[PDB]
């Protein structure tokens, strides 16, 4: 049999069959769990450019018709003299959208359908390179009605170098290490920062200043790209009846944009392949406002409000951390800028898991990551027994370039 | 073979070497993580095992009182069949199980646990005066402490000393002809089985059951608990005056009592072990979980919140003011409680600890973050390796 799991909160119970075609392997072993760790060529290269054009004639219902059959046979010659393929534009399309769908730790992939697939596939510079990405960052914006999407640009080939992004994030605020130890500013990009500076870039002194873009083509030093003010729409934090609040001077920007993953595609590599959606309002909220390592408000949000923080049973840090909750998301709503809570998010997947049982059978979800880091037992996911494991095509972290 | 474990608040590294040292197998492997999933003459060798074990923990091993308790159990299951405990060894595999429990939050107290040894029991009402001694120790006019009571251990060709109680307090859960359940709804079927074996039912939200109490090749027998000993938390909030009137109380000792306890080869299909509460337990699961007691959208309704927008958060808040009700209530009793804050940061010492004492700790994060405030305390940014030592707690059939 293959895993039998558990709703906890409707008694249901399901198996996952889809588990079994997981081809990459885990990090656990039945000795010992690792579940929690954030971080754990021709014919390898044709048996997984076959199962993934297996995959879209799959999608399109045209197992072994003739298109299927020739496209199968022309992938295995191309590979044969050159080493290499190369997706064609409908390929890349539905490519990226199981990439999406594939990710054990994201909780938006109800959404994973409506994606729009940018192809910069013929980019040939850091110039263009940059250009692509305010393409990118004006469509999916939009004005505050986000909109999904992923920009490709050209794959890894043998005796080039790659094209990378050295930022994590499109739209990232800088972190100033200060000189006794501390940290003005973001202190995940402490090092980013000072990479930035060391290239050339002007810093300036707020917590919240919007950092430049590193870009690498290849064989070729990063470049120093600066974003145009208008692009970068960012959020004033106000609170609906705290009205003290406002005036912390908090901020944070509009377009969550990972640029930083690697994209796998029927054995293909893309080094850089920037993708963005909107954000679930306890990232902001709880994450990057209340991580003791990030802005790490919470204290002062408390005292604030009077909340007697001499007593960890007045439980003043869930109060505080509520209440920065409430703020990022009425002032998204206020702003106008899409934004979901994790209440509805989770439901929502909560919807994504029984599709993808009746579409494949089974989804990969990483328990640890899917339910919000406030309020978890709260939400529908919390309950619900979940399998981990790795499918194709695929986002994967990557070294850093440097 | 040695796995890196990062604190990503702090930005330390250890590693784990105790997970080499791991007994059985887990339900994970290189294709597929199950974490998430709640219920996953050779006997010679675990004995030897619990026994270096034994010695090496006084600081007296392959010594003169070693080969003597070897070539003892040795010739025991040779004569028998299977073998007998020392008192001392029953005390230490107690606290071993616990201590190697990787789901339990509170291990930072596995030193301090008083075992009481009931291997000399037969008869149900022998197992149930057992029973209350230890509720009655154990609860201690409110100053909880912790206990367990070990009875009589399986053996070939004999019946089994089982609690068909899930835990010793458990309030009814009667399945109404609406559909839906008065009291708890987790309970539903031993509440039924407690009538079906001759208990009268109440009619409560909150109404203890009795105690379903078998002794090997016999039926159970019900046996009622006196009220004076079952000490109840009426629970009130510090603020809202309502809340009060919501009519909720729960109960002061956390007492399992069917879970099977293995030391050495050996195991135990009845041993109740006890402590006190983390606040999130009463507050959060039992009675804000949608298939408990599912109160949040009272409260929230006596809290004049608005429920038809998932986004003002009424949930969260809600859940807040009934954790610090029963925070509130419990100190205002004057009844051990312990909030999740503490708790975690506690935990967090225990693991700290334990990297020196044996190289690491077992821990399941699924279950040692708590389930409301989770990134807000440091367990949640402690990377963790989960793995079974031995001796352990386990879970076990229901006995029908
Ligand atoms: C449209 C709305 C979306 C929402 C609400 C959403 C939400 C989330 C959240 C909350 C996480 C966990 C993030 C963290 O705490 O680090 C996550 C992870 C992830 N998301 Fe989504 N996402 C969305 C769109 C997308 C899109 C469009 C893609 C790719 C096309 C994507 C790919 C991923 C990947 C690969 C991860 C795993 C990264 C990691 O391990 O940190 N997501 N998502
Ligand atoms: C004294 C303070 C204690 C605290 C604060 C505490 C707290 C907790 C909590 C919050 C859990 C997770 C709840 C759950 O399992 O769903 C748990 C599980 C557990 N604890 Fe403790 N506990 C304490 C004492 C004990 C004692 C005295 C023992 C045994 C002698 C023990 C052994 C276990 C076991 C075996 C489990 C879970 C088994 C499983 O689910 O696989 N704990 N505890
Ligand atoms: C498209 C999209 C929408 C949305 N709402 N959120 C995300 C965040 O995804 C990622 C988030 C992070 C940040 C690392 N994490 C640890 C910290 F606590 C956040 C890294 C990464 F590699 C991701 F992919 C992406
Ligand atoms: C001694 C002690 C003290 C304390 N504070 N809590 C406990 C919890 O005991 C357990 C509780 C449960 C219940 C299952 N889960 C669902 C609900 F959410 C808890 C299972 C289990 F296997 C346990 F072991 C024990
Ligand atoms: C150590 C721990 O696994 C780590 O902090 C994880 C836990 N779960 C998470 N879940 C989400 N969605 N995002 C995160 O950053 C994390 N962090
Ligand atoms: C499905 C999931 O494994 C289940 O809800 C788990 C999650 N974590 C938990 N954590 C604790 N302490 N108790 C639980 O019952 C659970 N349940
Ligand atoms: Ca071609
Ligand atoms: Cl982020
Ligand atoms: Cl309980
Ligand atoms: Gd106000
Ligand atoms: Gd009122
Ligand atoms: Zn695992």
């Amino acid at each position: 049999k293959f895993p039998r799991v558990k709703n906890w909160e409707v008694g249901s119970i399901t198996y996952d069959t889809l588990s079994a075609q997981a081809q990459q392997d885990g990090p656990c072993t039945p000795r010992r769990c690792l579940g929690s760790l954030v971080f754990p060529a021709p014919e390898q290269l044709l048996s997984q450019a076959r199962d993934f054009i297996n995959q879209y004639y799959s999608s399109i219902k045209r197992s072994g018709s003739q298109a299927h059959e020739q496209r199968l046979q022309e992938v295995e010659a191309e590979v044969a003299a050159t080493g290499t393929y190369q997706l064609r534009e409908s390929e890349l399309v539905f490519g990226a959208k199981q990439a999406w769908r594939n990710a054990p730790r994201c909780v938006g992939r109800i959404q994973w359908g409506k994606l729009q697939v940018f192809d910069a596939r013929d980019c040939r510079s850091a110039q263009e390179m940059f250009t692509y990405i305010c393409n990118h960052i004006k469509y999916a914006t939009n004005r505050g009605n986000l909109r999904s999407a992923i920009t490709v640009f050209p794959q890894r080939c043998p005796g080039r170098g790659d094209f990378r992004i050295w930022n994590s994030q499109l739209v990232r605020y800088a972190g100033y290490r200060q000189q006794d130890g501390s940290v003005r500013g973001d202190p995940a990009n402490v090092e980013i920062t000072e990479l930035c500076i060391q290239h050339g870039w002007t810093p300036g002194n707020g917590r919240f200043d919007v950092l430049p873009l590193l870009l690498q083509a290849p064989d070729e030093p990063p470049e120093l790209f600066l974003l145009p003010p208008e692009l970068v729409l960012e959020v004033p934090l106000e609170h609906p009846t705290l009205e003290w609040f406002a005036a912390l001077g908090l901020r944070w920007y509009a377009l969550p944009a990972v640029s930083n993953m690697l994209l796998e595609i029927g054995g293909l590599e893309f080094p850089a392949a920037p993708f963005s959606g909107w954000y679930m309002s306890t990232e902001i909220g709880t994450r990057n406002l209340c991580d003791p390592h990030r802005y790490n408000i919470l204290e002062d949000v408390a005292v604030c409000m009077d909340l007697d923080t001499r007593t960890t049973s007045s439980l003043w840090k869930d109060k505080a951390a509520v209440e920065i909750n409430v703020a990022v998301l009425h002032s998204y709503q206020l702003a106008k800028v899409t934004i979901v809570d994790h209440h509805a998010a989770t439901a929502s997947f909560m919807k994504h898991l029984e599709n993808e049982q009746k579409a494949r059978g089974g989804c990969p979800a990483d328990w640890a990551w899917i339910v919000p880091p406030i309020s978890g037992s709260l939400t529908p996911v919390f309950h619900q027994e979940m399998v981990n494991y790795f499918l194709s095509p695929a986002f994967r972290y990557q070294p850093d370039p440097w």
